[PDB]
């Protein structure tokens, strides 16, 4: 209808990560990194034009209007109320994760993640010389679940100081229930663990699934937990480089901001600020339209794979626009899977093994593209699977 | 038919640092932070419109065209030849300084600066729990000069591991001679010091003074020295957030890039990349024209202050568009000077004391604005100085 979800803008010649390989091999169709193929909402494009027409591109600060936009988005969309002083802007969520690790732990101390998970989680812990504790998620009835007995064991046995939670969880697209988050929080309270809730996918919950922001679970959770999010995944504006932490606890907030300044990682670009404010101000109708398209694409993929590759195990996302595929029933190695998809099927999917050992013989599929493209990508995925 | 240096775009609705106080108090005229009031070169404005017209604002990386533009600028403007692989982009120079401190020293080790100097120098050392060694610049015949005897004493007595050099030096605008840089480099070789040369103002040398980029002084200097620079100060694009380190030594380069990744400080915004490439590709004629305006503004200020405030000691910049003013002959304290300028004169100048103890009773004046505004600011500065 009014917004364009039919035709993908041509990204070749714009130095995108997503289309980089395709620029050398034109047959390759990318469906990996979490950028969407869709045109961004028109108000953001207009805001970039308006930025140009400032004529001067000097140092700018985070305005009260931007702060209010974040406050209003969190309250309106996620029922999460806090003060403007609790917002800390950071040029990205992955930046924020390293700052959090450096601020809240010392070298050698243990940081826990639920594996398999977005690879910068494990990387950021290891490169910072913290001890990584991978709490392996169970898979039951096609969904990831937390083994709470082993999670406590992992916390206690390793003296875990910090828990990097992914909510919604990437990969898999798991939209944790309030009851799950409450159990996590109680464990953090018991064992004196600080929790960082990476909620970057929070606006992308689907099929009736509702995001529960971590500190909305219990009024005391802010004593040990902070929330990271952004407009970038929601609105396909990852190249504008802005995001935020909500840190209501004064001590945690000071410690984060201090580390951020120690790292000189405290400034954001002018368009970073503009694009986030604009997206939150005008983006809701576009987001509604987006989510309908994503649901149709996911449903199509699940049904198509059921019909054309019944042996392929498909985890239906509860949120995110990313589908976790399990090729374990096929007579392939992890490396042979990669070369089959990339070289024979000519489709670029994230290698599941990037996400941890649980990702062996998996791949991750990005369906945030026009339906015609999603149909082509799914056709390629089933085309060359071995008997 | 000509570049505009006659009128300044209105900044008041655009959340600039420079005009922030004036938004609340319309009587105040800013001349502090190093943003220019001048319109940016027209090709950058067009590049921002062109970015808007990509329609999708996803993750991008530094292109070969951008890398070549930096290489070409460094060779043509500064006679500094190196390879594309030696370039490391960082969202800002101040970011790069923290990364360098973290990468090249251990907690508790000594880092040297020449004081007084841009305040993030001292701050980045101190906040990083390194020992700060301030090598105090002499002032002789209106110019800063290094005391090489004391500099060596400072290096040896404190076991200095890292030297943060400012060239051109801010404040004061001192354009160090080749022979001065030679002697600095030789001390670093003798005492096994790593040197970071902050050359962000390298394109703004004036009155026939020529920038000498540090690693051009001797082919050996790359073994211990790296250069930081940017398009942002040269072209008035600080809000676009991109800059680079040139690190020809493989070990130093790996060290820096490693720490940058540990800190998740490795990515830059898409417009950051675009604005730098464009500025370097098209900016030379604009820069030529700017320099003539800056020299005129500086000459006006010196002459005006000479007549209207002969007791005011004015350090004439050899480069940068910033003038270091010394009010120490007046019966004022540092705090009374600030109050006088800000509350009585209604002008916002950087407090000299921000830059170190040598800046007591000083202020710094930004003349990168139309001559009419410079004239007004200078008139205000001399209106209310005490007998
Ligand atoms: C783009 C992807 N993920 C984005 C992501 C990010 C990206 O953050 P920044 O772009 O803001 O650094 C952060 N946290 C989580 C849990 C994420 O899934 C991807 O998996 O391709
Ligand atoms: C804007 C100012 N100085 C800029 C500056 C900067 C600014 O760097 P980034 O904006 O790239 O972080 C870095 N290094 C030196 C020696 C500088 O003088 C000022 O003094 O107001
Ligand atoms: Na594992
Ligand atoms: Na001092």
């Amino acid at each position: 209808s009014k917004y364009n979800f039919q035709t993908a803008p041509n990204r070749l010649s714009h130095h995108t990560y997503k289309w980089k390989e395709t620029e050398t091999d034109p047959q390759l169709l990318p469906a990996w990194i979490a950028d969407m193929d869709f045109e961004v909402m028109p108000e953001v494009k207009q805001a970039i034009h308006d930025y140009a027409e400032q004529l001067v591109y000097g140092y700018t600060y985070a305005s009260d209007e931007l702060l209010q936009a974040v406050l209003d988005w969190e309250k309106s969309e996620h029922q999460y109320s806090f003060d403007k002083e609790d917002i800390v802007f950071v040029e990205g969520v992955v930046p924020a994760i390293s700052i959090a690790i450096q601020a809240f732990t010392k070298e050698g101390e243990a940081v826990l993640i639920n594996s398999p998970v977005y690879p910068p989680f494990a990387r950021s812990v290891r490169l910072n010389n913290r001890k990584l504790v991978s709490n392996s998620l169970k898979e039951e009835n096609g969904l990831f679940q937390i083994d709470f007995e082993q999670l406590e064991n992992d916390i206690v046995e390793n003296d875990v100081k910090l828990y990097l939670l992914c909510n919604p969880h990437n990969p898999g697209g798991r939209v944790w229930e309030r009851e799950v988050l409450e159990q996590i929080g109680h464990l953090c309270q018991k064992h004196h663990v600080i929790l960082v809730s990476d909620e970057i996918h929070q606006d992308l919950t689907l099929f009736g699934h509702e995001h529960v922001s971590f500190n909305t679970v219990s009024p005391d959770f802010k004593d040990f937990a902070l929330v990271l999010s952004s407009a970038t995944k929601t609105f396909n504006i990852a190249g504008t480089k802005n995001s935020y932490a909500i840190i209501e606890n004064p001590t945690l907030c000071a410690q984060f901001k201090h580390q951020q300044l120690v790292n000189n990682h405290h400034e954001v670009s002018s368009l970073g600020y503009i694009a986030t404010e604009t997206a939150y101000r005008y983006g809701k109708p576009w987001l509604v339209a987006l989510k309908a398209v994503l649901e149709e694409n996911i449903q199509f993929a699940v049904e198509y794979f059921a019909q054309e590759a019944p042996r392929l195990k498909v985890m239906k996302p509860q949120g995110t626009y990313l589908i976790w595929l399990d090729f374990s029933d096929y007579g392939l190695t992890d490396d042979a899977l990669f070369t089959l998809l990339h070289d024979q099927a000519k489709v670029i999917l994230n290698r599941g093994s990037d996400y941890g050992s649980e990702g062996e013989l998996h791949a991750r599929l990005n369906i945030a593209a026009p339906k015609s493209l999603v149909e082509e990508i799914c056709k390629r995925i089933v085309c060359c699977l071995p008997k």
